[PDB]
């Protein structure tokens, strides 16, 4: 039911990898071609997770050479801090060195994941109780604003704490999960982008975003990073406030869902098929869905209903987005949006819904749950 579909996956990486050398890919630009990268965006992990996972499945040493050298060039890249002042420490290195400590149990890759988590530490903001986004401390306009994909970031900060015993790391990791629940997710269930506090005393602003439609708008990619990041969080804290707040998100997107099974851009524009596509987002929340469904009672009959869920989404995927390997296509799934309102690849593969689709198909095919925890964790 999944074979097929991963064996396009498959087959394009391997091509990918002869062809890309030692770059990455990031998102393609009007065409079935990826634009490459000198490992300098914050997209450069899910490659390495791609790697990672064609390996564990297939037991191919083709994918596992090429997911070893994108963890040495991550070790470079920490060891110059290039490109690292933002808060997707844990995108980048958690998919790439911790994913290889947790495949193979290999010393140095958790010595370089550690070494990550320690810098991403370092983006805590005590006067505000959150961990910086983007820019440097005290950055005029960004200084006290948290972005809803950092709670895909915090399991670089769980695991580290897990690790290495230091209780700093789940304190900061949970103060922030919670603000996030609090601020950024609304009480219909959907989710603003980003939220600004005052910087000196971390006094709630306003919530809003520069990716959404407009502030009070639904991005589908926001919503979904809720739904997976607030599930990774209530596994590692076994905090059921959040799982709950994993659920009702979860909810919220599926009852949005158009006629194809693959959502639009944003819920608050027409839902209408000119209108831009995000297949990342549904990628994203077909792993959501399965990571909730993975913390729930198997006597819960909710647990089955998003275990279908996630199914018929990765199917819906499949069907009406996944390139097959003809050689040429470079990318597992068309149609994600970068940056819809600034007009940055906004029909285009993306390297995180790459991710999170062969993610969800690993899943369901194999029970292998990516690179967010240990496995029985
Ligand atoms: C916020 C930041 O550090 N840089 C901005 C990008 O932010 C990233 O956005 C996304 C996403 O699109 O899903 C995921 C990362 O968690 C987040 O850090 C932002 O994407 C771009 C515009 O597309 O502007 C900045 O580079």
């Amino acid at each position: 039911m999944w074979q097929q579909a991963i064996g396009d996956a498959l087959g394009i990486t391997a091509r990918n990898l002869k062809k890309f050398g030692d770059r990455f890919p990031h998102v393609s630009d009007g065409s079935n071609k990826y634009v490459l990268n000198d490992n300098t965006d914050w997209t450069d992990g899910f490659w390495s997770g791609i790697l990672w996972l064609c390996y564990e499945y297939t037991g191919d040493e083709q994918y596992r050479e090429g997911a070893v050298r994108t963890v040495a060039s991550f070790r470079e890249r920490l060891d110059r801090f290039e490109n690292l002042d933002h808060h997707n420490i844990g995108f980048l290195y958690s998919l790439s060195a911790k994913a290889q400590w947790i495949v193979e149990k290999d010393e140095s890759a958790r010595k370089l994941a550690l070494d990550a988590a320690d810098v991403l530490m370092r983006r805590w903001r005590a006067d505000a109780g959150i961990i910086q986004a983007w820019g440097p401390k005290g950055d005029p306009e960004n200084g006290g604003r948290i972005i809803i994909d950092c709670l895909l970031n915090l399991p670089l900060l769980l695991w580290a704490g897990e690790q290495t015993g230091d209780p700093e790391y789940r304190r900061v990791a949970e103060a922030h999960a919670l603000k996030s629940r609090r601020f950024l997710v609304r009480g219909d269930d959907s989710s603003y982008h980003t939220f600004y506090f005052d910087p000196e005393n971390g006094n709630a602003i306003r919530g809003g975003t520069h990716q959404g439609n407009t502030d009070g708008s639904t991005w589908t990619r926001g919503q979904a990073w809720g739904i997976y990041g607030f599930a990774l969080n209530s596994r590692y804290l076994g905090n059921a406030d959040l799982l709950e707040t994993a659920k009702r998100m979860a909810r919220h997107f599926l009852a949005r869902v158009p006629e194809d099974g693959v959502v639009y851009w944003d819920f608050e524009v027409p839902q209408e098929p000119s209108s831009y596509r995000d297949s990342s987002a549904s990628a994203i929340t077909a792993c959501g869905l399965l990571e909730i469904a993975s913390q729930l009672d198997e006597s819960d009959p909710e647990r089955q209903r998003f275990i279908d869920a996630a199914k018929t989404t990765v199917t819906a995927l499949r069907d009406g987005y996944a390139e097959r390997d003809d050689g040429e296509a470079e990318g597992f799934i068309r149609r994600g949006s970068y940056h819809v309102r600034g007009g940055i690849s906004p029909d285009d593969y993306t390297i995180w819904g790459d991710y999170y689709y062969l993610e969800a198909l690993l899943r369901l095919e194999r029970g292998v749950t990516g690179y967010w925890y240990e496995r029985g964790r």
